[PDB]
DNA sequence: CCCCCCCCCC
DNA sequence: CCCCCCCCC
């Protein structure tokens, strides 16, 4: 099951090779800072080692501070997320939440607390190479993708999109495989 | 048994393409936010239907690990409530994904209901976003502003009709008690 | 054992076809939710029944992990009681759904009805809540606005009645002991 | 041993068979509830033997998982107590239902009495509400407003006699230690 | 060992039937209650013995799970105590039955035999109601209203007098000494 | 080891009717209570070499699961103080019965002296209730008022004589030391 | 291993012999109550030897399951300390027996002297009273009374004299480090 | 699995090779300290591949086994926060190094930014320090006073120039996929 | 290994045998208690080295269940501590005895000194009466007032001179490497 | 894996006889102490390089069993921290040594370094201390005065220079990665 | 592995015979210790080298239990420091010994460097202690006066000189490597 | 009510 | 939107 599988050579050695791979500038974003979206990692995760072969969890997650400033709240928030592949290993980092300004005690904990998780699930995931985010910080990676050309966000073809519940090719190999 | 049964080649394979899909505007809904602006979301039954069909009704799993209500506050007879919520989904072969939601509610004057809409929200939105890391057709696409882009480009279609004419009227299932009795 | 047994896959494909179907209108019914508003749902002994007919008697199980009392307040008289509670469904093959139900008495003067009605209710409301989580069969499609207004159109049924000529009158089941005897 | 056998095909058709059979008036009794109106209700010594016919005597089992005394209060003299217990009734599979029940003692003079009929009271409320989750037989049926009218329509029997001259008169059993000595 | 016995067919049916048995006169005892009305029971050693009788001395096992004090008072030179103990039954195949026992003494001066009293009490009334679930033979038919007309209606029988002749006199069991040098 | 030999169907059935035996007035003791009424117990060494004879020096055995000191209080000058045991008894079969014992010491100066009693008193009490629900032979009949009456009846018989000609007199055990060498 | 082991027949049966008989005048010890009276009792070493040759010095254990002080106080110079002790006791077959002992020091001005005193007492009396169980060979003959009055009958014979003439008198143990070699 | 296999010869020894190594120019950094010197260190990125091309990406693993927030202080509107975490490092054969780590925060105005900042540097430093013990390869040589100076003979390179040609440009990986499909 | 290897008959035999020795005059020592009284007692190293040769260097060890310091005092200017210890020695076949040792310090004013001394004396006390509990040949024997006596008539002998001609004057033990070079 | 590894003979014979070696002048360095004095010690790089040569890569483990702050002080401006670890150091075949070590930080202004400093300081000197158990070759040898005095009277030498020339520069391990591609 | 291996008879007797030895003058070194004499003591790495040939460098191991600071007093400016530490050694074969050490610190004015030594001090003390409970060659005879004595009248040999000709100057251990890469 | 407990016991 | 008044008395 999970957590026993023993990486096979040929697996072992697609991955290796895979991960290596620094990521164009479709995947990189920018604020006002370079970084990677939570989706994007969420999806070269699944796609690196499978639907079924990454998992994370929650170890903890601390409420540092929930300070009031003449009716604005600021709270900081940490999570502790770790992620692990289908034969045990395993890499857990810390995330941070923050949310300064909001007049809704509420919502400033839900965004720093999902915020916390989400940026520590992406630092766990930094930690297996380059392709799923370790490469964002190299600096000299971040001059060589600013003289790239700035390509405007691509477009998404939604005509295949899932449009019905059932998976037809899925229920057929799931009853073959009882 | 459950978190022992490995993924056969022909699932494994159907699943990781499936779950690549993108969802079309029948799954997203719409709201409106504290600065005025639009924000897209799935409807818990829509994602709980798209799990059952993704992994089977026997092929997925979620717990609450933990629910702790943040605070009860009392505003002029109103009350301002935040609970957080960690629930882990596993699939049958142990693989699993745990995230944090949240509940709010403001301004009613009902104690009670504040704390059983904070809760059941808080376990809701944890159970979205712990599916969400399954892939796209569970909800990770959401997130993706081009595909927010390419979503309201299209037409804003009028909700579909449900044919309640073969829904199910008595208890029994006599197909699935013959299943069952053939299996002990 | 229960936990262990594996789904077969003549059982699996029953189960999931049969979770797929919507609820008829035997089952909806109506009082008033909260928010103040006509809320329709599925009565709790109709949930244990559908579970026993969709699993068997023996295919599932639910257990209580927590139930907390939030709060008990006295305004003049009057009792205001918030308790949650959180029940985890599990099946046969180890399969397992936990979620979070609340129970309400606000205005009652009797502290023990009140209480009492407020931790049956964050059960029963748990236990349904979890057993949603399978398929429409079991409740998901009551949250589909669509499927509420492909209900409302449907012509508006008296009560069926029920024949007790057939109902158990003595304790002994024959069919059962000869079974259970030959089981040993 | 017990919780790790598996129901026969034989034996689990024959209790799913008979656990959907709804109760007779034989089982069910009637109050006076608080409005000035009828409440139905089934005995603790009838569930029990319904219990040990359905699965036997060493087929199910049931354990307190907590009792909590909700409160304890004196009003010139008086005792009004309120008891919560958790009940989880286990079948010899492995099969498990866990509910809530409640006990109240309001009017005595001694907090003893009122402690024993509350704690006593809760447990026995639990443990019907956790047997309810098998089936009709077990009272679940009693839960169908719709049942209960078609109760009110039949005759009000007058209560059946018990004949006790085959009643047990001296301990011990002699086909019982046979059968004993033949399982060593 | 214990716990992982299984029974026997015949043993199983033997004990099924014996449980369904009436107790007789012989084992019922009354006192009088608060308000001056009759309340039947059975005594402990009674109990005791039945289950001897009914499972081998080596064939159920009880257990204290938890004594708890309620309270210990004192009003004008009067202690008044209350006890509550949850016992629980097994079975050699691992069956279990628990339940609560309650144990009382008002009016004595003497803290120290009001609690001995109190707590040997909630002990032995928790082994009662936790045998009483196996069926009638072990005392569940004390608890129908309609048993307790018969037996009113039945020749209240003067006490039976105790032959002992055949008593133990002296320590040395050869033929017990005699089947377990055997064993080894 | 112990715990999990099974017992074999000549010891099973020796000890089972061995245990059916009342006990002669060899065993009986008698203090007075003060309202000049009797009451009966068996000697705390008697209980001991009944057990010994019954299962064994090596099959059965006896915990202390908690011991609670309910109070020690000084009324001027004099120590009164309730102690309660909890003792487990085990047999070589899993088999197991747990009681409450209590220990009492009112009007000593000396606290230490209050306290030996109360707790070796209490250990002792719920170690013979621990061994009376196996079976008369160990103490059970003591509770029947008819086997009261037929022991009061009999001839008060003088205290019996100990021949100690053939007292242990020195510590090497040659037999045992014998056969214990052969048991390596 | 120890707790494994199991008894052969022909030491089980020379142990359940030996364990019978009543200790001779050379073990028992004497002295003055605080009221008076005689008092009898069996020195540690000697039960500790009789137990070491009853068992082997590797077919008996014990260990302190719990020692508590009971108090410590201070009267005008002087230290009166009551402490108990939980001292359980095992054979090579699993077979155990728990008890409690006490120790009291009274009078000393040293707190430290006082609480040496009262723990090494209340370990050792623990220890005598878990090994009583085991038999009168142990030292349960010493509660009996009419054992006590064929005691003084007896001759009180004069201190028995050593013999030290064949005392181990260097470290090293030769037979016993061959025997250990070839074990190897 | 992890922590499970077993390092062969030929990786083995490759890897102890390997380690070896100090470290080129290209992986040293410096910053000026507090009192204006020189401070080399390697930053994190470089030897999250450093380890992952030493034992591949699922032979070595991190967790952090506690983190703890020294302080947070408030001196007139700035922020100081110390942070220390314990990193434990394992390899695929179970070996595990674990080490310290600390993260500072003096003078910021934001107390959410300096808790970020210390908390998220003490445990990657954490990381380093731990990796550390493994070689000069992952970091130990950094500690060679000799190795320093070695290093500032060398030339001044200018930074690397990254050639994103061959960089990932979409999601999909064919060979991965290819071999575990050919994996299950 | 330890705690798992069973006595052979001959190491068991001559063990057995070998404990049952009285101590020559060249273990005991003696000092003067408070009262001006003689007390006897052995050195520890001598009863460590007693140990080791009934058992071997790695047949018997001993752990430190607990260690309590009792109190502290400060009584015009010196300290006063008093500190028990719970030692346990076990054998390479399992076989345990614990008890407990005190230490004591009176009159030092360095309270450094005094708690080194306290505990040191409390872990030595508690093992040597641990070791005590296998017999004469290891300190059971000074507990005999008989065989203080025949201690008293022998001639006290001048200290014996050791002879450390033949003393280990280097860390190496050639044959020792050899046999475990060996063993490899 | 680790921990289940037994050494062969040629391995542990080299071990055994390679940690016997003292370290050369190329080990040792020295600093002045509060006295104006020389103290030896060895630089904590090179102590991990002794012990990944003595036991390979993955041969030795070392983790934090505790580390606890023992005092922050601010006297005049200026922080004085001192910090204890506790190191346990492990080998392949479970053979493991567990130390103490100590950080102190005197003087600065700024408490986040002093922590950092103290708490470093602490672990390495712990795992220094921990592998010294090993032998002299992981540095036990720095303790002997003679070691020291013989090393005084060698040639100091002059700082080793480092051949940075074949550093390693790129990441991958081509010899590495092969040997690991064959291992699966 | 370790704690698992069984002592070969070879290897059993050789370290058995090896430490009866008693220890040359070579390891003895004297101090002014608590008793304010020239009281003689094995220093810390004697006893670590002597321990090392003895079992090797893998069949022994030491663990801190537990070390807890007494206490920390401040009497005008110097620091008064006690500290105890609880070590366990255990050998290959799982055979273990543990004892108390203490390390104090009296008239220092640096807190840090009080508590540095007596932190360490404990351990070492406690490791040393631990230790003496195997023989004479690892510290028991230190404790026997008669080995004092005859140690005095011994001529008080020279500093040792120490031969620093095959000192290890690199960190390769080429036989080492080779015996590990085989054995792979 | 009473008995348990008060007075006695150490 | 609930909460209040209703319901339990």
């Amino acid at each position: 099951c999970f957590g026993q599988c023993q990486y096979t050579a040929e697996e072992y050695q697609a991955i290796q090779k895979a991960l290596r791979q620094r990521l164009g500038p479709e995947y990189i974003s920018s604020r006002m800072v370079c970084y990677i979206e939570g989706h994007r990692v969420i999806n070269l995760a699944n796609e690196m080692f499978g639907y079924n072969g990454w998992a994370h969890s929650i170890t903890q997650q601390n409420v540092d501070f929930v300070d009031l400033n003449n009716g604005k709240f600021y709270v900081g928030v940490c999570a502790f997320v770790r992620v692990q592949l289908k034969d045990g290993s395993y890499h857990e980092d810390v995330g941070y939440g923050v949310s300064e300004g909001l007049k809704s005690k509420a919502l400033s904990l839900e965004k720093a607390r999902k915020e916390a998780v989400t940026d520590g699930l992406k630092r766990a995931l930094r930690s297996f190479g380059n392709a799923l985010g370790n490469c964002i910080l190299d600096k000299d990676y971040l001059r060589s993708l600013n003289k790239l050309p700035r390509q405007l966000p691509l477009e998404v073809d939604l005509t295949k999109a899932k449009r019905q519940d059932l998976e037809p090719s899925v229920e057929e190999a799931r009853y073959n495989s009882c």
